[PDB]
């Protein structure tokens, strides 16, 4: 029992996968306000409040979201001189983010932010509040797994971050890191046995 | 069994706090690797390594980093006309990093980064590079957790990249993302209760 319930807290992130294909079961609710609750718990700068989760409940809003970033991606590429069959596979990498039982976008806000004059420190400070936000995504990945739901986060909205204001209604300031597709995996994996660091583990 | 392995899952995040004051117990080498290893599970963009941990295992060096980076603090705050009191209740807050059993620096680099000829996409893929570092910041404080190991993140480094750089003898590229002590907790702390998100959490 105590051999047990050690293990269990040494499986949690291991629980954690990047799931590509859902099951259509609903997903509780209750589960994805608790898991959001968890993820908070992630650290963050003295007296910030750098991340803030939205939760696309509106399907009708999510998807003309999607769409609209799908028409950026299809002309960045088109301006790059990239094929029309490359381009549909590439592209099709984002329907998940259509297909998904929930999507969460993690963003960043300059809530407690300091004010500083020049540009060094002003960008210091915005990279600090980056790295806050991706630490709450994975602590809600990480929560989400742990009661038993699948999730994938994809870079995504990063790469339109005024069509995310604009179709959300959001000001200047709140800055999309992504999107977090929620979901039963379609179909179960075993756990992560991670593999020693080696070379992304440097000493000095 | 079955419980406790389903408890045990559901403690982990719960044990990570943002440590301060560590006892002198010195912290055996093999949990801070499988820590990291078990960081490195965190998501990453497709085909991308975002992150490496630096960990600063020789006193000198990581004495003579701090110092550096000590006098840049003092001379940033300085010429914002700070009275010497308060650059130094400021400065203070930053002996954590002298004092805690080890330091481990988390780095950016841009292992797997797509090269655009626009800034705007550059800058993007920086940011998602940004934010799995970040992912992988938590899951380390939550691996060291569940083995027994407290620790902090600080922002710190961020606010002096080139001196890090400089300092490790690292390349241009690679791109400090704060700082994290690991120790044993000077005083036990039980399990966190998270608040619910509350006004964190915004439906659209
Ligand atoms: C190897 C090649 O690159 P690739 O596998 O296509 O990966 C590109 C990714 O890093 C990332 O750029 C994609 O998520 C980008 N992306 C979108 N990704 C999505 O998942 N959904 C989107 O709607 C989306 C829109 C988009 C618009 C413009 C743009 O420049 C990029 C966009
Ligand atoms: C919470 C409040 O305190 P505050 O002093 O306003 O917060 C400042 C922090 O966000 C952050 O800027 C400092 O910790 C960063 N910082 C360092 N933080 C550290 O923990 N250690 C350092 O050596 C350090 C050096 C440093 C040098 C120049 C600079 O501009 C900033 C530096």
């Amino acid at each position: 029992t105590a051999e047990a319930l050690e293990l269990g807290r040494q499986q949690a992130q291991l629980l954690r996968r990047s799931v590509r294909r859902f099951s259509t079961d609903p997903v509780p609710g209750d589960l994805v306000e608790a898991a959001v609750a968890e993820a908070l718990t992630a650290p963050a700068p003295h007296h910030t409040r750098p991340t803030r989760f939205v939760w696309l409940q509106t399907p009708a809003i999510r998807a003309r979201l999607l769409d609209r970033m799908k028409d950026k991606w299809r002309s960045d590429l088109t301006s790059d001189g990239l094929p029309a069959d490359a381009i549909e596979r590439r592209v099709a990498r984002g329907q998940i983010l259509y297909d998904a039982p929930e999507v969460v976008i993690p963003m960043l806000v300059p809530d407690g932010a300091h004010s500083y004059p020049d540009a060094a420190r002003t960008d210091a400070e915005h990279t600090m509040f980056t790295v806050a936000v991706g630490a709450a995504v994975q602590a809600l990945l990480v929560a989400l797994a742990v009661r038993g739901l699948g999730s994938c986060w994809i870079g995504s909205t990063i790469f339109a971050a005024d069509l995310v204001r604009d179709e959300l209604d959001l000001p200047v300031d709140w800055e999309p890191l992504g999107a977090i597709a929620i979901g039963y995996a379609d179909e179960p994996s075993g756990l992560r046995d991670p593999v020693p660091a080696a070379d992304l583990l440097i000493l000095k």
